[PDB]
């Protein structure tokens, strides 16, 4: 499964990797379980609606959740900061 990032989300990454090393393992840690199981697992991985609708959304904080969408051959990001 390829790992494919917005434009947006790889800088939000790199925020991260300037900002708190942490959440960077979070986040890195969230990506590896959705590579195991896309809709369930660690995050409390939940669908989204509306505008977002198409993607799912699981818990690296409170404030900060990592925005994705997984296709047949493909995991994208969409975000890694804010809700969305
Ligand atoms: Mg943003």
């Amino acid at each position: 499964m390829k790992l494919i990032w917005s434009e947006e989300s790889w800088d939000d990454y790199l925020y991260w990797q300037e900002t708190d090393k942490r959440i960077v393992k979070k986040i890195n840690e969230l990506i590896k379980d959705t590579r195991r199981t896309p809709f369930e697992g660690k995050g409390k991985p939940e669908p989204l609606k509306h505008n977002l609708s198409g993607f799912w959304s699981r818990r690296i904080t409170e404030e900060h959740r990592l925005v994705y969408a997984v296709t047949d051959d493909s995991l994208l990001i969409a975000a890694c900061r804010y809700h969305y």
